[PDB]
């Protein structure tokens, strides 16, 4: 029979082999890299046609390999096959590499959420430190177009697998840049926020550990998370709804609601600090990481306290979480000056990695840190940063006190006076507007700097404002929350927020008129006031004192602006509702312990609520 | 040691016992029928929870079984697992069988492209029509849950394995429902139009037969496809340089160009007109449907003229291809009276198909066609359609003459005269406006309602239209263009384009005004002007005949709109470009092949061009 | 379906909600001017219109009413059906027997935003739709309390003038008391996401307390 016009075969190729490959500007090589204990791992390695003697750009990752080196698939260009954020490495001829890491997608073994280092939560021969040591050993041994130089980075676990690899490193990591790692998730990372649990959580547990390779989020009832939750009740009780109490990682998380030896056997910034690292090291997150906000910016400066020689330099953007990847010029309804996100890419991370990956390249001195000042719309470049802090610093911060008639005042209110407000667990407060889901990537992504307006008007929250600034008001550093609240439960969590209000009227921007801006806010859980690791009941009526540190900020406080303040006591859904009872357990809490609490701010006194602004000159 | 703080194993569960599942209202069952040949089909039973004595709503598809009963991937209720196009039958309690083809995903077998029924191209025992039989039965005989009645349906390729079905049906088979069908892909379906190759082709050839499951485009070089087509030149130059040369089913039809054996032993509508069905069926397509505007017309027509003995009815709304299992509100910018689709699936769809699959079901008569009007914003039920054509039917059809002035009358023109304009293949029309890739569905999608101005002022464009019109003008029925043209190369292809112009001002939607609106629009390759199946060179600079049949219509030109009528010789880069010189093979033409020509167009006299419009009162 | 004076722009959306076709032109083509026809132009056919022409928000479909409406207090066919409140925030057509009561605690320094802020009387935009708007805003707030039935089973069909029939208390000496009939959409709305649980007002208003026992003398 004529095969032209009669198929009894098959319409598939056995084998394809095309030309298209011949019309790119790279060549794509997969391996699978054996590790010390025999476990082979699945890398991409990603070489720009007639590279020689080229220096290599590692990334380690649990979110497939394949695909993440596959931007736009099988692209006749590297700059689409390769992301966004490696743009200033395609140009500067790089060699891209990005591995599976142990357990995930291409790769062999066991997969543990974020693995524990060696020690008494590890006791194996291998982690991510030495499967990196194994990787950059193997690539600078079996790559002959590359210079045998290696550089590391990666955003969120991207970044969690640089900062394993910085606590032994191979020789031929010459240089590190850890983007919105993931350093402490008890502490302010991913699962909780000074012990208040993160319930989006949830579904990166059933995605991520449901196999090898992809899987699916939690199927939901609801088009709205907040009614999901809140009518699941507990985080516990939705957790076990979804099947997740068979999922190994969650069985440990749900033992270890407090800050134990679980937790603290894996406070990278700690560890880290006590490895003194002697590679150059760029450590970056966004100013608004609605995901990572603790990660860099603790263990940039526990390296700092503890003495290391070598660069260590902190970068802190105009971004949402691993917004440093992509365009840097809005978040929400902000618009910053260019590219910024561009701008740091090509003007320090580019140059800095070139000096240590790249021989003969010309020598660059970073400053302590490199910020975008979100009031005056520029980069900053602090030599010393800070310059003032609580201890060790050339000055101390200056408390910005709540007053009488909700105002906040920089002079110490000798008036004795308190605010009250009561929180009701049957009515959280939208941490953002509903409806919301988790999966709304959109919302989630630049929550940090949406309007706070709508949690202004409920009774359930308290608003503090300083009149209408006559003169601008500079602040860079880490704020602090010196809270002095009373709660008539034996539990709360209390919401602190740091708000710069827009003038009243923006005519070139009508929608910004009133605008209150979150420069910079977080939540504490009350139990943990004496103690992180034991918990305590909080005494009903009491004003007890609490003091924690906020996210940092590089800020001006404009004329025509307010400096605000808000606080309450929930945050939903994307913080689980703490009953205001005392149980041991809040991923447990039964209906019954959730109680309505009226909750007290002192404000003057020797309870002068404030917070503690980093204010300079 | 403590297993709750310390993991040497994997986080992963061996396998998930998640209790979402008892709070589904269905179940789903995943089964492997086996064929009459040994070959197993991968099939997914979705039943309503509880479900007794339902009937079976059968599609059998190339694309992912699995996927097209998870339109929200494992979600709690059937509304959402299964797609928008089956929200009638969920609500009506119909169980849903979502079936692998033969050679595809989770099928067995060898995958043929459109595989040809039993015969000359099919030698086998089995077909698409055998595998839908040996389906059926076991449905009927292995599902406790259904009352053994079975209906089917589908669009596109999920159309065609209807059509393939009722050419010897299973007698649990009651009723069927093509919607936009592959029946003829050389006549005017996916692959050609009157012999016009479509260029989108070569992207669904390599996305459907790279593997067993899911594949990639085309990797491009450009962002625009009217770049990539132009530079690459030929049609067989580009799927050359893609690596189609490797793919059986490409090899098959570049060696088939012509509308030969291999064709015409694949015209579906010709085949099942002589297996006289007795099977009741409802024939659908959008009225501009952009891929199979072809088949359920004239398959439909081909029942009619064969006088078959079965409720034969033809259903076209204000669709694009497939639209009628979506929203049918909106299509571009035109506006129609609510959900179209839907109210075609809820008062149409669903209640014939209960009167076969569920006994006791109140009966319906439809009429020959149900059509919406594009004119009158309404649903029209036509007893005997069409009321006008060329042979055979109550009325003959009323010619819409080109006229001097570029003007249209329906008064033949007794003066002789001809229109001209230079064709030039360096420089086609682009079909929509530039840029435009394949790859982008949005543009793709409503591209038949675009405004085509943009062609108007082009000089290898002629435009005729008539004078602000006084009186309404009704049409319904298949339009004819009877094209006198003259082209001074060996060979042309003719783009007729019958237009709507809306009035000048449209006050309650300014955007309209003037909007050049294509109600129907085709191409013809004049080297097949007298057989199909053997291509003859053009006389240079004789005026020819040409006499095609365009996309039917039920419109009204209202008051105050004009009628207007498009004529080019290229359509790109939908349609290659006709080198406008003889060559054996248009898919290998050569670089100096392609030929600038002069076209001419005839008006008036002996060989007065026009469209023959089906008018009615 | 339509905002204030939409009889005469185009009737086919009003905020998220989409009905069918341009209701308005329907209107205005249908009835409007062939009744203005029958007595301005001397020969035009004469058209007998009903009690009243009512667009179904459920049905999605236009309703002729010969008689309007068939339920009411006084001087109907027949009577209206009480929905009943009820413990655990519930909603129920059999009367409870036992007593009880909800509270929420009303706040004038916190007032409850009509609609979401910020939001500026020169913001027509905001302003046309507001009626239609989802009050899910509301509902996660402590002064506000919230009632709803389980999900139906059954549709519940309703034609003519709600009446809320309130047992209310304050701390005060005055209040304003404003009352919402909410349709929730289905939990998930697959082939429109954003509609899932929307709380769509189909009737609501307020009342000023003072004005109890007399419009005319607080
Ligand atoms: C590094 C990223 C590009 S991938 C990761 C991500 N996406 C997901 O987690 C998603 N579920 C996913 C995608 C692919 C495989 C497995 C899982 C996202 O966002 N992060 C980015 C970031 O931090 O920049
Ligand atoms: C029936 C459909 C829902 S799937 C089909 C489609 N999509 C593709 O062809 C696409 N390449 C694809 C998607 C998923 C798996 C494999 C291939 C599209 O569009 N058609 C729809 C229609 O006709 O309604």
């Amino acid at each position: 029979h004529d095969p032209l016009s009669v198929q009894t075969g098959s319409d598939i190729p056995a084998s394809v082999h095309m030309p298209t490959d011949q019309q790119r500007d790279y060549i794509k090589r997969e391996v699978m890299v054996p590790m010390r204990d025999g476990v082979k791992l699945y890398t991409v390695i990603v070489i720009p046609k007639n590279a020689r003697n080229a220096p290599i750009l590692l990334t380690r990752t649990p979110y497939n390999a394949k695909g993440r080196a596959n931007r736009v698939p099988n692209a006749l260009t590297m700059r689409e096959v390769l992301p966004q954020g490696d743009d200033v490495f395609v140009e500067g001829g790089y060699i891209r590499v990005f591995q599976d890491i142990r357990g995930k997608y291409g790769s062999q073994g066991d997969y543990v959420m974020t693995r524990p280092p060696h020690g008494p939560l590890n006791p194996t021969k291998t982690d991510e430190t030495t499967d990196a040591w194994d990787t950059v050993d193997w690539l600078v041994h079996n790559v002959p177009e590359s210079n045998g130089r290696v550089g590391m980075t990666g955003s969120a676990y991207e970044g969690f697998t640089v900062v394993m690899a910085l606590l032994d490193p191979h020789p031929a990591l010459k240089v590190a840049a850890p983007e919105s790692p993931m350093v402490d998730g008890w502490m302010g990372d991913d699962w909780f926020h000074y012990g208040a649990f993160r319930q989006g959580a949830f579904d990166y547990f059933v995605s991520q550990m449901t196999a090898r390779g992809g899987g699916n989020d939690i199927p939901r009832r609801d088009a709205d998370d907040y009614t999901n939750f809140l009518k699941a009740g507990s985080a516990g009780s939705f957790a076990t709804q979804a099947g997740l109490d068979q999922y190994p990682f969650w069985q440990r998380m749900h033992a270890h609601p407090a800050y134990d030896a679980f937790w603290q056997g894996q406070a990278l910034d700690k560890i880290l600090a006590q490895r003194k690292p002697t590679v150059p090291m760029l450590w970056e997150q966004g100013l608004w990481d609605q995901e990572d906000m603790w990660g860099a910016i603790h263990a940039w400066q526990a390296l700092k306290d503890a003495d290391v020689k070598a660069p260590n330099t902190l970068v802190m953007g105009p971004w949402r979480h691993s917004g440093v990847n992509y365009n840097g010029s809005t978040l929400g309804p902000l618009e910053f000056e260019g590219d910024t996100a561009h701008q740091y890419r090509r003007d320090v991370f580019r140059p800095f990695f070139d000096e240590y990956l790249k021989p003969g390249s010309a020598s660059v001195h970073l400053p302590d840190a490199i910020i975008y000042n979100t009031g005056d719309q520029k980069w900053d470049y602090y030599r010393s940063w800070p310059s003032v802090c609580e201890s060790n610093c050339t000055g101390g911060l200056t408390p910005l006190y709540l007053a009488d008639g909700h105002g906040l005042s920089f002079t110490h209110p000798a008036a004795d006076g308190a605010d009250s407000y009561v929180s009701d667990p049957a009515h959280p407060v939208p941490f953002i507007s509903r409806p919301f889901a988790f999966a709304q990537s959109s919302r989630w992504k630049p929550w940090l700097v949406q309007d706070q307006r709508e949690a202004e008007s409920r009774p359930d929250v308290v608003t503090y404002e300083t009149e209408v600034l006559d003169e601008p008001v500079r602040v860079s550093g880490v704020p602090v929350a010196d809270l002095f609240a009373a709660t008539s439960g034996t539990d709360s969590d209390w919401v602190v927020k740091l708000i710069d209000v827009q003038p009243a009227m923006t005519p070139d921007d009508p929608k910004m008129g009133g605008y209150e801006l979150p420069v910079s806010m977080d939540i504490f859980r009350g139990r943990y006031r004496k103690d992180f690791a034991k918990p305590e009941a909080l005494q009903p009526d009491a004003t007890l004192h609490y003091h924690f540190t906020l996210p940092a900020v590089n800020h001006v406080f404009a004329k025509g602006h307010r400096i605000m303040v808000q606080i309450q006591s929930s945050w939903f859904p994307l913080y689980d509702r703490n009953p205001q009872k005392f149980v041991p357990n809040i991923f447990d809490a039964k209906p019954a312990d959730y109680t309505v609490a009226t909750q007290s701010i002192h404000h003057g006194g020797k309870e002068a609520t404030s917070i503690l602004l980093p204010v300079v000159k």
